[PDB]
């Protein structure tokens, strides 16, 4: 008869009510990313928009329950997420102008087109047009082009809209008790309540900031290395002692840097490592392509899948008949159903593909008897953290020699080795300076930190200072840069992005330590080690149930966050860079600008 009692059987008729609405919703979806369709557009919005009013109402009904008198931490995590008025707390009007404003963000960006008045030859899309030409183009003008037009057409009809959303968001955030949306963002690493594990959200950049002073080094090497060997694709444009221009960086951006490989091999002599040459032999489809990545995650001791998992997945695209959305991706449709999306082909990035959505299924799977509340990962970052070392153990000589894919005698030497770590860490870390720095200027504007005469000069000025690129071309105050990305236009959380590699490496050397390898890290493999597998597992059970710190500790040990397993991890790349950059110019100077005539 009291709070804590009448809060647990609220939470049995919530879960119990939560559960078949969500299912119904997802499947909706599902159904939608199969077949792209009129009929089925709004059958996902009419199944959408009922449990968007179903988790506000039971918002509402909980909001007399207060989390002073309640004990149960089970139950207060359950309650702190559920308590969470979000977009509530404002008016009418400020929401309808904030969800126009959020499908006009998404509408600009997603029919944004580039075409030439002049040429008309020179008019593409996006995918596979826009990036392909910021993928493969050796000539600098070619980049150049649909690098500061690109912006031209959707980098300026952001500008005032974002300008909108930052004012409005400040009282998206203040009113729910924050102090900037930036603070409600970063709400999610929060711990409270937990003795010795007790998280504040003031915490994270404290962490954060310190982490990369240990990033630093490795990451100055690498841009020293690459400014060394691009002025032999770049010799007339490019300083060996400034930056970068960024229209060169691998994308429409440089957020990766895959595209950087086939240019900046180390050796080229070479045979680099690929089965892409050895399916096509030896008939290997999509369906076995899942069952020997099956093996892996049996080889370890986690559970073989369900039986609907094999009749309910989408594998191969459905022909020209019907018109699916197959970007990869990962479904847990609840209830046991669980599911996965990619028009999966026949090469070596899809079957590591494979393995890093195979992860993300196994995980779900592991905590189906969570609530649907703690049916999620401890933090952001830890979701798709897990899912990509499976990745990191699917790329190894060892492991594709014992399936028969890899020949049995391929000799495996310094220059191998090395072009492996050249081409994961160029794309691994190559990505966490560029993900800090624009959650860094999320966070400094969306406190406040500047005000609009230099909304974006101090960003060029953190590029400039965290990953070192310099603008070919000057931006005034009109346009919108950061606005170019879509997570910045449809406004996603980025730092998953950051913190995510540094677990992988942090879990990865714990693994395989506890696997007891013998030998560098960057080759250790997980597969028949079940004293590993029981390890993860234990951790992969308890979900959203236990803070992220307690999660850390009870596989690594630590409830800090880590790049000592970074650095053991690139330790003999970082070897190789030692001794090749003795002439190269360790560092940059922000004086360099290539328009600075």
């Amino acid at each position: 008869s009291t709070i804590e009692e009448q809060a647990k059987t609220f939470l049995d008729k919530f879960n119990h009510e939560a559960e078949d609405l969500f299912y119904q919703s997802s499947l909706a979806s599902w159904n939608y990313n199969t077949n792209i369709t009129e009929e089925n557009v709004q059958n996902m919005n009419n199944a959408g928009d009922k449990w968007s009013a179903f988790l506000k109402e039971q918002s509402t009904l909980a909001q007399m329950y207060p989390l002073q008198e309640i004990q149960n931490l089970t139950v207060k995590l359950q309650l702190q997420a559920l308590q969470q008025n979000g977009s509530s707390v404002l008016s009418e009007d400020k929401s309808k102008r904030l969800n126009t404003i959020l499908n006009t963000m998404s509408t600009i960006y997603s029919t944004g087109k580039v075409c030439n008045p002049d040429n008309p030859q020179e008019c593409l899309l996006l995918e596979p047009g826009l990036n392909e030409i910021m993928a493969n183009s050796l000539d600098y003008n070619e980049r150049l082009w649909a690098w500061e037009s690109w912006r031209s057409e959707v980098g300026k009809q952001l500008r005032p809209l974002y300008e909108e959303y930052v004012v409005l968001k400040n009282e998206m955030a203040r009113a729910n008790h924050y102090e900037d949306y930036g603070d409600y963002w970063r709400g999610d690493y929060e711990v409270n309540g937990v003795d010795g594990y007790d998280y504040s959200r003031g915490q994270l950049i404290e962490d954060v900031e310190h982490t990369f002073e240990e990033i630093k080094p490795l990451y100055e090497h690498l841009h020293a290395y690459v400014r060394a060997k691009l002025m032999n694709a770049y010799p007339s444009y490019i300083s060996p002692i400034g930056c970068l221009p960024a229209h060169l960086l691998g994308d429409m951006w440089g957020r990766f840097w895959t595209n950087l490989y086939s240019l900046t091999v180390p050796f080229g002599q070479k045979p680099n490592i690929d089965v892409t040459d050895a399916m096509v032999d030896q008939a290997w489809d999509a369906q076995r392509i899942f069952k020997e990545a099956e093996k892996f995650f049996v080889s370890v001791g986690l559970p073989n899948m369900t039986q609907g998992f094999w009749e309910n997945s989408m594998l191969t695209d459905p022909g020209n008949v019907q018109k699916a959305v197959c970007h990869p991706t990962a479904w847990d449709l609840g209830k046991g159903d669980f599911r996965i999306l990619m028009c999966t082909k026949v090469t070596m990035d899809d079957f590591l593909t494979a393995h890093h959505e195979m992860g993300h299924i196994q995980y779900d799977m592991a905590y189906a008897a969570q609530p649907f509340l703690l049916r999620n990962g401890a933090n952001e970052g830890f979701h798709e953290a897990v899912g990509e070392i499976m990745s990191l153990s699917a790329a190894t000589p060892k492991h594709l020699k014992s399936i028969g894919l890899l020949s049995p005698d391929f000799q495996e030497d310094n220059e191998t080795e090395i072009n492996f770590l050249l081409k994961q860490a160029l794309t691994i870390v190559g990505t966490l300076p560029f993900t800090y720095m624009l959650e860094k200027w999320r966070w400094m504007v969306f406190k406040g930190e500047i005000p609009k005469d230099q909304w974006m000069k101090k960003w060029w000025e953190m590029k400039r200072e965290i990953v070192g690129v310099v603008e070919p071309v000057p931006h005034d105050e009109t346009y919108c840069d950061p606005a170019s990305l879509f997570h910045v236009s449809n406004d996603y959380s980025f730092i998953r992005y950051y913190t995510r590699t540094l677990y992988q490496f942090q879990f990865q050397e714990a693994l395989c330590q506890a696997a007891k390898h013998e030998g560098p890290l960057h080759k250790c493999d997980i597969s028949n080690s079940t004293e590993a597998g029981q390890k993860l597992f234990n951790m992969l059970r308890l979900g959203k149930s236990e803070p992220w710190t307690l999660a850390l500790e009870n596989v690594v040990g630590a409830k800090n966050m880590n790049v000592r397993p970074l650095l053991n991890y690139f330790e003999p790349l970082f070897t190789w860079l030692k001794d090749q950059n003795k002439n190269s110019f360790v560092g940059w100077s922000t004086d360099w600008s290539p328009y600075a005539d």
